[PDB]
């Protein structure tokens, strides 16, 4: 039913202990990045949040305008974690696995379960999400995802309900899911997530008034 | 069967009476644009034509290289209508609804109904379709859509049969539907639509000679 | 089962004996290109290889960062062959047909047949594949395609096993299939294809260790 969690899955995982030199150049890896962790999953934004969380928990970095939406996805969502040795890379992958299976999650917008949404607060951003313009390393953030009409209406509602700012905005392309990042205090990001959720549920209930 | 109409549907609709100031800046709305109409449908090009028609019927504007094809689409096709007040915005949405449900339409190219096409004359363009290079505000236009091989062959056939010009051309990306806009007198655009249709039916009948 | 061939199909074909002048300008055709061959198929990379092969077998040319993957595809994969007359164009299309139906092929990575891959050596490149940076006209080449995690791991394995170089690399976008082109001697490209295949089979067997 409405507000029940969707739980994604990890589809494949491998570690490259020592990247080939020619491949390292083509990937433009920094000299300190020797090893590479590869993980694929069937959800877009939950994987992205898990990746950012890994950057705080291990000595790894990820090697905005991407695909967004819940599981199952059309294909593989791949993240490449780069690190100084295979142990740090494995620590990063373990953090990602843990957060994909028991971290942020999409929810159903209605009882029919034809529409989903994500409304999640990242209390402290790592190096991946803070790469976006307007998001500072360590600051909190509201991560909002919905179908484009619901997203637009919800974003407007969130900005009106809470003391938050739109970090950056790129409008929807035909797409199935669009995302938005809001910035402000931790409590204000929570209020924005609650207001975003109410707007999405309202439209999912009665899409044509 | 062949030439029967496909009828799309409106999936969701909302009006924002007064857009949040921060959101207005991110959407780069002109100062006279105070209100916002949101409508989503399951067809690409029929919705786009309906949007252009709304710009003539109300004081609204839409806030080429997009998705093209018939219903049902993979996700939501969203249009945002911007206007000076909620009454004009509602007038625009009412015009769109009317033209989505009884205006331009895709048709089946064969009796098996595995392939569709659009061949429609816009007798007087509004401000949305005339934003394309080579299309002048108020002038007529042939709006042609088909699968990429059929589209290419049909466009060549249309240009040969009627006194029309290719307004602008971007080749197909793997895609399922590509579009073309032709320019000329109202009668010449009609002849181009008839010739485009004949070529599509011919290929849909006997794709490999 | 694993390593069994996937066989694609030709979906539609037409020849334009004499391209309309306005259409020729929009397609930016050279003055010697008078005729146009249109062919659509349900596989991405097998069609691309067939197109390159046609450039050696006929007086035609094709009018990297495209769609990749096996059949069936979401829509039509179109190739336009441009040539000096309809006879040369027909010779090009006949070469493409022959190579789509009995040339390069994707294979299943596992017995469940949920994942496919392509590992093929082009012994002598024509004018189409050699348009890529780092590929010289007439030189051999390894053409590698797999799902993004398998592709990444396989490319690293290929570079380590054989005396080959990565011609050019663009990382995966959410995607279902990514491609890589390797350069070197004919025998070294074969060894790279064998090593790429072993890595893909290994992951397809045991994706999570
Ligand atoms: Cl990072
Ligand atoms: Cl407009
Ligand atoms: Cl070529």
């Amino acid at each position: 039913p409405a507000l029940d969690l969707i739980r994604p899955s990890v589809t494949a995982m491998r570690v490259i202990a020592s990247v080939n030199a020619d491949f390292a150049r083509e990937l433009k890896l920094p000299p300190h990045i020797r090893s590479l962790g590869l993980i694929s999953a069937d959800s877009d934004d939950v994987t992205y949040i898990a990746a950012d969380e890994a950057t705080k928990q291990a000595m790894v970095e990820v090697v905005a305008g991407a695909a967004h939406g819940p599981s199952p996805t059309a294909g593989e969502v791949l993240i490449m974690l780069g690190g100084p040795n295979p142990a740090e890379v494995r620590a990063g992958l373990d953090a990602m696995i843990a957060h994909i299976e028991n971290g942020a999650a999409f929810q159903w917008a209605n009882d029919a379960q034809d529409t989903a949404f994500l409304a999640h607060v990242v209390s402290r951003t790592g190096s991946y999400l803070s790469s976006t313009a307007g998001i500072t390393l360590g600051d909190p953030m509201a991560y909002l995802v919905a179908p484009p009409l619901e997203a637009t209406y919800g974003i407007d509602a969130a900005l009106k309900s809470a003391d938050v700012q739109l970090a950056t905005y790129v409008p929807p392309p035909e797409t199935n899911y669009s995302a938005a990042f809001l910035t402000g205090s931790q409590a204000a990001c929570k209020a924005a997530c609650n207001a975003f959720t109410d707007a999405v549920l309202e439209i999912a209930r009665n899409p044509i008034q």
